[PDB]
């Protein structure tokens, strides 16, 4: 039998290490390795998100996670949607760490522009907040912007194509959190050194209705990949509603780098 | 059609409203309405059990979801494992809005012996926590005893007629909480006009291996309840091992109680 890997898997904002519930299974049976990281203020940890107030703080448990492997280990580091912003984030401080990094349905940020760039232009065009209630808090370094998805906008942009266990289950889930658009917008570029040099690759579900197909195309012409994946039928949540295929395209990732 | 009800389903110690996500759904499909609350220090409540300090507390958000329903509405009150205990508690303070009580693998209290009586019964012949972690908090109100379920213990015990998938879930969510054991034994009695005075009915998993059939026995001999249903092949996560014959009882519950 070929190599197996060590995956970590990184969560989406709002929600937490729950979600990769089906996918864990799946890759451990494999014979892989799976770390499902629980960021600052997600899933049951402890601390509200207000307490949180920088990328840096909310990231800190995947770079914990990364300063705890063994000398020369690698890993596969799979990022999902502002999740794209954090494995880029721990790229920058442990390159030799990562075999490749996965942007799954993720922002995908840039070596030119400030942090925060893809998240504001798709903060600009994107028209479906539906029930989501937005908020502030005040920090002593300024503003920071909170956000609570609605039921309704989670059913028709997240969850379309998810069984409707899946559903019930993010309902009772769910926690605000933050997109950190302020914290980024004054953070120093990512740089071509760490980040940069790291090995990229981008899965796309088809029927993302969050992030759509023509905004990745966007961000890939801003910052190219090695190879993009496509997961036909997937909705934004594909680790809920086509954990197989994710599996078959992660397994396809894990071959090209043996 | 029959008039539907409305379910208002409590979880066990450890554990969250996330419980219910299979059954949740099930019931909906068929018409009812479903409330699963989330107590203090659980699933996503933001508290540490360590600042939920009495039973009382932890049960407070139950007795919220009661006093806020309508005037002459009545529930189907349904309690899992120490989620007995707080069915009870609610049924002594607002015993005119619980149609039936469902005790669901779970502590069935009485109205002569303090309310640990079935706890302390259980927890004296009880052995194998395996990798179960215990520990003490010293409080106002005396020490409490906190337990974090080991993942040995869980699969063993808890789910092992359960999918792999939803081992992982819950590996992912539980948290250390209490069976507030110290808090009960110094509890006035719970009353005969109150709790007593409210239909009651026990359903059990036949594979159930933390409240075992004979000590279920024990229980209902000692407090009699109308009728027993029980779920053949279920574990004590009989949630998630059998959702459609848990549905299914909670189903003939309904028809008894129209
Ligand atoms: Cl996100
Ligand atoms: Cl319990």
């Amino acid at each position: 039998m070929e190599r197996k890997h060590h995956f970590v898997l990184v969560h989406n904002a709002c929600h937490g290490a729950w979600i990769w519930y089906k996918l864990k299974p799946l890759l451990e049976s494999a014979g892989h390795r799976v770390t499902a990281v629980e960021l600052a203020a997600s899933g049951i940890d402890p601390r509200p998100i207000q307490a949180v107030e920088t990328v840096d703080e909310y990231s800190k448990p995947l770079i914990e996670t990364l300063k705890s492997l063994p000398e020369n280990e690698e890993v596969i580091l799979v990022g999902f949607s502002f999740g794209g912003i954090n494995i880029a984030l721990a790229a920058d401080i442990f390159p030799a760490k990562i075999k490749v990094l996965v942007f799954l349905n993720a922002f995908l940020p840039d070596t030119t522009h400030v942090p925060s760039h893809v998240l504001d232009k798709l903060m600009e065009m994107f028209g479906g907040w539906g029930d989501t209630e937005f908020s502030s808090h005040e920090t002593r370094n300024g503003t920071m912007s909170l956000l609570k998805m609605g039921p309704k906008f989670m059913k028709a942009r997240l969850y379309q194509n998810c069984p409707i266990e899946d559903y019930e289950l993010a309902k009772m889930l769910h926690r605000q959190g933050s997109l950190f658009t302020e914290d980024l917008s004054k953070k120093e570029k990512f740089s071509e050194e760490g980040y940069g040099s790291v090995q990229r690759v981008y899965v796309m579900s088809s029927e993302d209705k969050i992030i759509p197909c023509d905004f990745i195309r966007w961000m890939i012409d801003n910052f190219n990949v090695s190879k993009v994946y496509e997961i036909d039928g997937g909705d934004h949540m594909v680790m809920l509603s086509k954990p197989q295929k994710l599996f078959d395209s992660l397994s396809a990732i894990a071959t090209d780098y043996m």
